[PDB]
């Protein structure tokens, strides 16, 4: 596989070109319809995320099934890092605590911790492709219903990409001259941030979506 | 505070000594099971075992330097995932099965008599064979249920103040002492340097689908109207007092 031959500098250059635009925009009309279009730009981010397309089809969707919301909510932060008490969904949609209020102000508070955590750990846009890539190879890793040789090669393979990723965030780190001892605590207080990132998704898809087979069909065109 | 001057090895050493028994279920015969009669079983455990994890979680080093309110916030966002960690842990020499305790011990099949059951099972049972295919070691346990207790409630504190910004600090800082501990036990093991860095990664991104099981399950014990089942705030605030 070619993405195991990567570099860390390869990686990231290959992350950030794959980076899809930042669109332009009823609260939830609006959001819905923003979310939709985004969609269409997250399959062709993906395809292009080294090893993802290594994968069957049908492992492809599973790990997009799983990960479509937090890979929203992580490009709504990001977005929104400058932003302090604010969450920009798009340039010309920028709201405040306030106006989450219509349980979708519990979901705003949660993604503005992100934020305000994000810029207090001074993320970099590098660092940023790299978490966005973890969190559409793991969402769905440990749900992968199959026992055949294939999906046993499939989820070492995803493993294999995400040991690449760890390796490449950690260069990233080395590159700023961050000590070994800080590396190692960075690598750790990223990751450890998916897992509230997780949450906000599992409470956000309570609150509210693609299906197996629109996602398969969109992966084929 | 002396959790942060604590060493590598005496952190682990700490939680080590800190880890609650493995209890038993209710000696109850009545097999097979019932809906109801499952549920209640595991509702009790669950309920016996809330008691000793804040008996633990007092032990974590750094836990106790939290007001009583951070203390409880933390519990309340971590006590199921705890509980299945615990569980998934217990589960890992036996493929196939969960080891609710040791007098009950359920395979895939007796998910099923519990609707919705099957499929939390199913995702505890992968977590099961991940900790096996990675060969989970007890110290590395330890610290990985100590992360989850320390991190899953730290970014939904509230947070206006400058006592909660120290709060949050604190945390962050025990945290970092807990990955430099789980670095120190992998270097200690003969492991390269990138194999460190790749196996600490690893473990935690295992924490992120036991978040997800934790939801998971949580929205069942609503489903099943199980609501006044989940500890409340002042119950374990009672019980980190005594
Ligand atoms: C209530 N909520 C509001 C709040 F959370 F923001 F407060 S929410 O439910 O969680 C909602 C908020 C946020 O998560 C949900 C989601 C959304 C995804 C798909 C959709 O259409 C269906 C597609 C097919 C409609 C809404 C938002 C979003 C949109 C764009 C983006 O870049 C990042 C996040
Ligand atoms: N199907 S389930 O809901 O997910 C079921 C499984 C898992 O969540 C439920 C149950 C439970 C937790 C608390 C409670 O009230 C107190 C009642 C039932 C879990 C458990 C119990 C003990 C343990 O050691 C590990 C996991």
């Amino acid at each position: 596989s070619l993405a195991l031959s990567l570099t860390a500098d390869q990686m990231v250059s290959a992350l950030l070109d794959a980076e899809p635009p930042i669109l332009y925009s009823s609260m939830m009309g609006l959001l819905t319809n923003l979310a939709d279009r985004e969609l269409v730009h997250m399959i062709n981010w993906a395809k292009r995320v080294p090893g993802f397309v290594d994968l069957t089809s049908h492992d492809q969707v599973h790990l997009l099934e799983c990960a479509w919301l937090e890979i929203l909510m992580i490009g709504l932060v990001w977005r929104s890092m400058e932003h302090p008490g604010k969450l920009l969904f798009a340039p010309n949609l920028l709201l405040d605590r306030n106006q989450g209020k219509c349980g979708m102000v519990e979901i705003f508070d949660m993604l503005l911790a992100t934020s305000s955590r994000f810029r207090m750990m001074n993320l970099q846009g590098e660092e940023f492709v790299c978490l966005k890539s973890i969190i559409l190879l793991n969402s769905g890793v440990y749900t992968f219903l199959s026992s055949t040789l294939k999906s046993l090669e499939e989820k070492d393979h995803i493993h294999r990409v995400l040991d690449k990723i760890t390796d490449t965030l950690i260069h990233l780190m080395a590159k700023a001259g961050l000590t070994l001892q800080q590396q190692h605590q960075r690598l750790a207080q990223l990751l450890l941030i998916l897992s509230h990132i997780r949450h906000m998704s599992n409470k956000g898809m309570e609150h509210l979506v693609p299906s197996y087979d629109l996602l398969l069909e969109m992966l084929d065109a």
